[PDB]
């Protein structure tokens, strides 16, 4: 069986929080229906038998403290129900009322001391606060502290150019340069040389450090001091999204083999395409079959017992 | 010996144009000293037996229009002149006055029509407008018309978050960005559909297409009706950069094997560092000899005699 | 009666172009319903005897030329339509497919010298080209070889800071910032006094020009070579908005008493809150009465009788 | 005598932050040289007995935690050493370590209760977090619970469009842009009715605010649920700039005459023409004798002896 690192659920206030601040479909992408049972049966019809659940982008930073502090509570409140509920099939990471620093490392501090949080989520960037920022550094301490699991989830860019790309939905190419961008603010300010105990897991393959990272290597060398492959060697990455035939295999010349995690990306992947994706993960000639297994269960399983 | 497709040149009035406007270095990028002498020597101890000449970025677009058109002309003048000072040596790529769409148009006539310029170089965007964009159609009928060589060169992002990589030269990842969505802006017009004559060269290895390509071609058949694949035969790419050892080897499963052009992208990269980019081109295990005389020679031979 | 320069319609498809473009309320204001029979009844309600109709913002500029240039030419058809089945009562400034220069011309001299249109109307910006910028040159000379009335109507600022002001509406404060920005665009491009045939209409009292004239007035004149003082009273001003009882007394110390026209905004004001603001104009302390029959009609018709 | 709300210093080590940190002119207004004897020789040529010095823009934050907190550490203590040294002549307004919340509120306590300071000084935005942000709730409790003189200063607007006003100062528009986006901003939050007890001056005669007040004032009564003449009332103004012979005219229907604070700018503002705005303010009909002596004097000494 597999274990899903990067799947998603939908408290109703976070629906209801969508449709009140945001015109449209959120980051160009219309909001998925969901129900915790929508998530069992997809693990059924394809054989996962855990998945750690979490929040999904956009993040809940509107503008309005409370309201944030409130919509991150009851999304944990909702992950740690359903852990309570499953403990078998599903676990959950917390969500953080980031950039509020010190509401931050109180939700850190509840949320993996006491309410059985797996670890956290966060943004890669909230309304603009970047993670990597020095604003979060409490955030950081509580968390490398207690050695903890930090997924980070791509969002809109804060700004982009308006006369280009219009209307492509941020999924695309956006969840891509941002997460990119986060992952070199992280470089720039030492982030895993200050807290090498964190264990970061970046999303979609990496999105495009396969490709920048030879580009910035001597610019990190000489300039932050920080070797980027053996950061590379040193987090976590999850595989969901088009990563075959060519991102994946480039990313494997980098990453460490025990550090790849599967993941689906449901619901807001079709439910379809995600069991597509990951039968490709199961049938292609770019993986050994000790890679598929790593992969889809013994990378995840030992980062969990750990 | 070699043909070099990416390889720059400096006119004066450019570079006092830089001071004037630009505070600090352009594009966080301090600006190269240049002669043709720099060029003409790098050729010799690098056995460049042709370079084909083009104005980099940041572009001539400051705000005043005649400044521009000024600086596109004496630009334009100065590769004549090496052209027919050294017919052996060097050619070049005339800069357009880019946005001003009917100037542009006079530019392209007079520049492919009686001044010798092997073609065009264009930049990704030009304070915002992007390249594909329809405020410049008239242009590339001009183009299209005339079999045209359209090489994209990249510039720093329209806008980006101002949070995040602070200080981060822009050719390290901004110029990759820009291209990535100038590619994309391109396939949202149907630039490749409505102007199949016109020979684009994208830069870089094509930044971020080798990752991002698979991720988008689902959106980009059924929203654009365009095949990324097909396109991707279509266009050339030059190879300046940390092409190796993952990023040229992805672009190949893409590109056309004809289609891949050498560039050294002196003298913004230190001569010294291009030799060794080139040296690597041509000792790595990457590569067979076909390809590497392909890359190094026959492709852009057999573009040029056409 | 009174002529009202500063009123709106909404052609059919310019109404289902915002519906398919624009996620939630264009400018954060919902688009008010509208036919030619409400305009008219409040002309009859509120004694005015004469409208001169224009397209609002937001500009009918969506990254798809050919749309523009359909919706210009549908809202121009309206236009004259109406002013052909309604000759004393309605009249109508044309819109212009801005961006694009060499169209926008052509749309000039066929309103202009054939389509019965009384002049233009032009946005402050239009994704990002302000008005004044020399990207429309050819324009502006098409425009001042016919003394042409140019009202400007504001836009949303191309952008503007994430964290600040969220969910305030763009009417409040964008406006005004934006008809400020590009009033002094036009004076560091020399627009008045390169065109000075032109007649300027500025809309809302100017904007924040009371206040910032005589900040920027020595800059202005030291680098832009032009004085501030003689551009306010060679321009002139609409008073739609809440111009009592400071923005209008300011401005009279600026402007030209001739040039002060009315304006009530239907139907983005409210018709009831239109009505209120014109009865204002009208028992106002703040103006003799000779200002008011200014306001409300001598100069409106000196500049339509020219 | 008067007595002086907005007057500058800049320590050696801001001076070399803003060398090291900003490329060409800061805000392009070049950066003025200053030792206290400048301070203290102007204010005896323009019969100045007291100066509140406080630190200009751009506000000390550019992504370096430790450097910000060093920085703004090394202009408290300047600020603390000239009013020890001249303790009839110089006071001074504390800077704060902003985003950073927890060490911004540390600062408040050790300016204020110790280190003599008479309130503080804070930028409308530091890089993108504007004044009024939830995000430093808790630097606002410890400045209401001392009814603490809070001085808000222009900076460049975090984002502004690209192509308009190319290279106009920033301090010419950008400024009064800035204030009056965080005056309303702190409408919104409900600042002043939050922090009722926190005197809150708002530089340079309000900025925009005399002319969008009686725009905003429906729908900010409506929707923040605030009489925005009230906070009109309840705020100051210190009156420095091109006040005259409309912007402080205009500021005193809604201002109180006792909250008008005098300012000269200096040395920002060069010497001469500050000397000449005082003589100004002193010498025109638009102002009484009484009026003149409150605002250079009297309102300033009620408010510090209090
Ligand atoms: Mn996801
Ligand atoms: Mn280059
Ligand atoms: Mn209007
Ligand atoms: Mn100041």
């Amino acid at each position: 069986s597999k274990i899903d690192f990067h799947t998603h659920y939908l408290p109703t206030s976070y629906v209801e929080a969508l449709k009140r601040h945001v015109p449209g479909d959120p980051d160009g992408w219309p909001t998925p229906e969901w129900t915790p049972q929508l998530t069992l049966n997809f693990m059924r019809d394809n054989d996962i038998s855990y998945s750690i659940l979490s929040l999904s982008s956009p993040h809940v930073n509107f503008g309005d403290k409370a309201e944030t502090i409130r919509l991150v509570e009851a999304a944990n409140d909702d992950g740690k129900s359903l852990a309570q509920q499953y403990p078998d099939q599903l676990g959950y990471l917390a969500s953080l009322p980031i950039p509020y620093e010190l509401d931050a490392v109180k939700t850190v501090q509840q949320a993996l001391d006491q309410d059985g949080a797996l670890g956290v989520t966060v943004p890669t960037n909230s309304r603009g606060l970047y993670f990597g920022s020095p604003v979060l550094e409490r955030v950081y301490q509580e968390l490398d502290a207690r050695q903890a699991i930090v997924a980070l989830h791509p969002n809109e860019p804060a700004i982009l150019p308006k006369n280009v790309d219009i209307d492509l939905p941020v999924p695309l190419l956006g969840f891509f340069m941002d997460t990119t961008m986060t992952f070199i603010n992280m470089l720039k300010y030492h982030f895993f040389e200050k807290y090498p105990n964190i264990k970061v897991i970046i999303p979609h393959a990496g999105a495009f450090l396969g490709i920048v990272d030879d580009r910035i290597a001597q610019y990190a060398q000489k300039v932050y001091q920080v070797d980027v492959y053996d950061v590379m060697h040193h987090v976590y990455f999850d595989v969901a999204g088009a990563v075959l035939p060519r991102q994946l295999p480039t990313l494997m010349s980098l990453a460490q083999p025990e550090h790849l995690l599967y993941g689906s990306d449901i619901p807001y992947t079709p439910l379809d395409g995600s069991r597509q994706l990951g039968h490709a993960l199961a049938t292609t000639d770019l993986l050994t079959n000790e890679q598929k297994q790593a992969i889809f269960y013994d990378n995840a399983h030992r980062l969990l017992t750990e």
